[PDB]
């Protein structure tokens, strides 16, 4: 089966715990230790195609130098961590020497009411960088597996 190394990252609690774990133990859960950082393994189908998913859940340089797509998480009520993905590409880009990485933009805590960060903020941003921009809720489940799938789904682009 092919494997894949997905990295997850963004400003503190924005949900990229949450979004892993409910990708891989498929549970919301609410308080976890905003100071692990950990890589956590499972096996998917998709697109009929069985991977072996291998996701750094940041909060390190061995991990950016063999990740093959980032997730960029900000929350929509958090402006600030909307600000700051900017950073994170562009560390990114400096780590892997290149401007064609697999990376998809995650707007976290759909379900919240308090948004500040405007969809088309963020699909304007997207566009800008030339990626897939996805709307989640870590809580619901909404747009997880759509996050991570559409991550992997590039970097199949990419290595075709
Ligand atoms: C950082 C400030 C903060 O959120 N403080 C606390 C007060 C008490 C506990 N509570 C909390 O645990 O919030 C977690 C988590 O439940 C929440 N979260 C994550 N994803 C979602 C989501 O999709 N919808 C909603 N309504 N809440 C969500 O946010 C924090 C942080 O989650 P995390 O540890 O996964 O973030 P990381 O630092 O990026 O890993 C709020
Ligand atoms: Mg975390």
């Amino acid at each position: 089966m092919t494997e894949y190394k997905l990295v997850v990252v963004g400003a503190g609690c924005v949900g990229k715990s949450a979004l892993t774990i409910q990708l891989i133990q498929n549970h919301f859960v609410d308080e976890y230790d905003p100071t692990i950082e950990d890589s956590y393994r499972k096996q998917v189908v998709i697109d009929g195609e069985t991977s072996l998913l291998d996701i750094l859940d940041t909060a390190r340089d061995q991990y950016m130098r063999t990740g093959e797509g980032f997730l960029l998480v900000f929350a929509i009520n958090n402006t600030k961590s909307f600000e700051d993905i900017h950073h994170y590409r562009e560390q990114i880009k400096r780590v892997k020497d290149s401007e064609d990485v697999p990376m998809v933009l995650v707007g976290n805590k759909s379900d919240l009411p308090s948004r500040t960060v405007d969809t088309k903020q963020a699909q304007d941003l997207a566009r800008s960088y030339g990626i897939p921009f996805i709307e989640t809720s870590a809580k619901t489940r909404q747009g997880v597996d759509d996050a991570f799938y559409t991550l992997v789904r590039e970097i199949r682009k990419h290595k075709e």
